[PDB]
């Protein structure tokens, strides 16, 4: 292995220069089956890795686990290991009243409300996505009529305190997020999710390019369409 | 007169809805000359306010003066007449060895070394470009063919210090901004300029679209005005 | 000739000695400055930086716009410092938040709380924006001399003049949390006023070698209203000028 | 089925558990559980695998964590709604003083706060404090087996790389607020880093939870493995499970 | 007049070789201390420094006051340092914010919130103000020892006796944004008490090799109706030293 | 009996005083009193020891604040609320600037806030300032008295070693906020290190109240840093004169 975390060498990505990187490991082959000689490579804690081919040229599917710190990790390997590109996929839910289940959210910057993005850059720096990825993503999303919102993200190294969640065992809110929720509705927010903030910033701190989409299952507001438009965006920024 | 600054009514848009935003008032009459039925507004501080007509559309060009505070005066009283679409024109330098004088900056988004952004979001919140205004000014350099670098833009409340300019009455930076022009240099920022993270975090933070397009007329490594012009009137017309 | 500065259109000549300039907001207010001294001659007008020079009792003084906000504060002064000033005095107008400040009474800044991003340019938060104590001097001395109605006290410093100084009759109607609730916070702490270039100015100056001081007359009263329906601290300038050349 | 958002647990399968040991990796839930009476596999959903097992004649849980705040805070919210009142952290670990050695047990009184999750719990100026019970149950366990014992503070970073001061990266840049900051920490007698215990101690202390944290020294940067690691590794389990037992 | 030190005129031999400082805030409590032990002398007094020396079974001890604050403790503690101190025991009196915590009890302190200045002057917001692990203990079986209603836990540590502990009844009855609503907060978050010098003292320890312990005794509560006499607050304070004394005892 | 809780003192013991002139040092107290009219000794509690004097017929407080803002801001709350409304701080400084001499005397327009207390009447941006009165009231009698006077910003320290960059001490080093700061505050035109005007300063200026600052060089820290004061304290007496 060529890094420390990941169990891969460079000769494993077979000239790789995109990475797809969705959370949880049990996406990754889904992902990878949608393109040609989907194979897998490793899998050590919660970093599962396969590698294919989109129009000859190979790609890879990591997965990054839950939150900031696990991603730093998944970026930082694959980075040494020559990935210069990275899509982000994810499942999300909102807080915009006016974003339906099964819209498609595609993030230009998030709200720094984690603690990784700040070990790449101090917090004046903008979690701002690549403007290639993100042209990318919005255009495979409208060759597949998909309704889609382009926008800010609120990014939260929590699930509870930080999306403002009060049904918890303590029931309280620390000061610094109370009412926090109306008022990154009222900026014009779409939805929190936790590990934007990190993958945005330490890769356009380090030359890195980097996107993200989501597909909306829930939201807290009211009571395979992402994933193609990922790899249809992948194959545009190979 | 409506808005206190501007010295504005609704009456005097007719119904404009984008407003080209350069930092210099004698800049206004140049970039509104290139439009049709261009026609002096107001002038009131560095506030000179000119009307135009762009594919029959009335359309504003009204200068900001120099930083955040003036900029945000500017904007926020042209929203209060309906503007919801903001573009700005700048001229500016650049901090990376390889973008070259006659180069066109888009900006994505700014780092944060003002203060008046801070007065519309806190810190963690990004100064973001509207997609659809940095798409428009991205195509409209591909348009005439100009050479573009589109990325990150560190807005600073200072022309010296926040700079990093020691040839100055002092020659001293403090601590906070000793050794920050390599720091940017190093994470890929292009260049500086003084409004931008206050335009974007006010626009973005309050649904207004809001874009950047500077022409670069020096390098601090290594010491086309109407090209940024012209991209920003072509984008205009995509944005209307 | 060329140009000294970068945004002045200034040379070292143009100043004829002068060590001590009168800085206004307003542009335009600048030609008005210099007419009530000796020999008022235009120098130049670049972007919002217009100025004059003029003489007082023999000596010559500069008239310079600053344009709004801390950022062109600080190229102006900045600039004026190369060329050899080495006193400053603002000349503004305010906003009071004290219940009896009267529209038209003259406020004589002490120090400023920094609500701006520019003096963080030049000092840490923790260092004062204080004036000099010679120029406060002048102005409370020539306030007293003319009999003007004077106040003299803290500032608030605002890097916008909507939601950093409280506004809510504007296009959202919202005032980010760093900003709700703080005039009540300031008029309770016994703050006299609003205003947007002077915690720039006394940081950059008071830690930079250089003389400042800070003079404004108010023009609507915060208590009452956010904006005005629709001379005195003039003169006081002028005649504190004077006391420091 | 579950009472939970993420662990696939419900009360029912606690069987009354006060009490759980929460290792980073769910590799290492099933050894843990093994040194313990009547051992069972629970759940596993994403970096979260939970056994059961009892000590004395009580439950006590063993979930993972994964790496970092964020996931803790998860796994820390959701075990607490599921009943569980103390928090034994287990890991291994690096050393940045010349004379803690690998072998060496680490147990953390405190932790300096170089993640983001913490704040979500309690602003800065709040310390990431164990519970005396737990520290106490540690040290003595510690010492039951004669463990070299190191007592102090550790330093929890949200990142493995430039918030541990690391310059053998892709961009081989730390970015100025850690530029400097490991020989700093060396000076104040920080022990080591590592990823959880900022967030773990201080929800647990600003909550009414107790929490404690050992590690087992397996590397020492400023000093320059295999069996070693996993005879370590061994060493720090056995002393979690000794202070369980005085915890419940 | 000879002295090692700035502040707390006394030498080395003044010290005949101490290690372990006893450190009360108030002056006037020093020689009540010190009479706890075996031929206490009085060293010096200057300031609000009073320094004592006296004998725990065969060793000596020194006890000093700090005074009020984290800046005058940081005087003391950095002077005792330089002179051979190695351990520090703060024996206060505290202000109880749980209800659940009755005047008489004694609160031993393992790391405190940091509302204060000086702790910024020995390490950034993000270290811990945390106590030894050995004096911590130390002062728990000593409160078993003299038998004690004792709680352990977070103390909030201020640089104001007033608005930072969100007092009301004052000149101006007002308190700043930070600290409005502030009380309520730590009591959620289960934070004992509140006193003015153990970030400080905490901090500066924890950051360079010296071990630190905090105990008190609580002389009021904030969320009972009944003040206590300054009679019978003079017993708590008794019983705290008591403690401390025989804390005192197991780290020589 | 008292009407607050530290000082130990009754409205009624001040006689109507509405000024106090307070020193650092409990034991310098009974020395300042001495060079008014009908001295009285009130109280000494903890760090606190107050007299009376009076001046031009007027009564006025003496009263230490002991080092450092949190002590001084109990003393100066409790005197408030007894109705003292001016305040004038005389103390001993270490001089930062070379050409300010050992034996000067130091007027503080308003201070570098290097302390925690003042964050507690007022937050980091409000300036840490002397009222003009007062400030004045102390020039004009340091000319009265004649004494080699400077005017200017002072750094008020949490600490009296790391806070003021002092490596003669127990770690012989200091933490990274400090490292290099009083070279940084020279440059800036800093005067001088104290350690009770930041909190001095911040909550009068906050609160109402007046406050004005005055001390003695007692060190040069260009030169030395351990040290090696009757012309500022005449000064401070002279200025209370000006102010009732």
């Amino acid at each position: 292995s060529d890094v420390f975390h990941l169990g891969l060498t460079k000769n494993d990505l077979q000239g790789a220069q995109l990475a797809i990187v969705p959370g949880d490991p049990e996406r990754v082959e889904k992902i990878a089956a949608l393109m040609d000689k989907p194979v897998k490579l490793a899998s050590h804690r919660e970093f599962t890795s396969w590698r294919a081919e989109l129009d000859g040229k190979a790609v890879i599917v990591c997965s990054t686990g839950i939150g900031g710190p696990s991603t730093s990790i998944a970026v930082e390997e694959l980075a040494q290991l020559g990935i210069r590109t990275f899509l982000r996929i994810g499942t999300t839910g909102a807080i915009q009243p006016h974003i339906n289940v099964g819209d498609v959210l595609v993030t230009t910057a998030s709200v720094r409300l984690d603690g990784a993005s700040l070990h790449f850059a101090p917090m004046e720096f903008p979690a701002v996505a690549d403007f290639a990825c993100t042209t990318a993503l919005v255009e495979a999303a409208k060759s597949i009529g998909a309704t889609t919102h382009v926008g800010v993200t609120a990014s939260s190294d929590t699930f509870y305190p930080g999306q403002e969640r009060y049904d918890t065992y303590s029931g309280r809110v620390v000061r610094r997020f109370k009412g926090s929720m109306e008022e990154w509705q009222a900026m014009g927010v779409m939805n929190y999710e936790m590990e934007s903030a990190t993958l945005l910033t330490m890769c356009a701190s380090q030359g890195l390019r980097a996107g993200m989409v989501a597909g909306v299952i829930v939201n807290r507001t009211q009571q395979s369409h992402a994933v193609k438009i990922v790899v249809e965006a992948a194959r545009r920024l190979l």
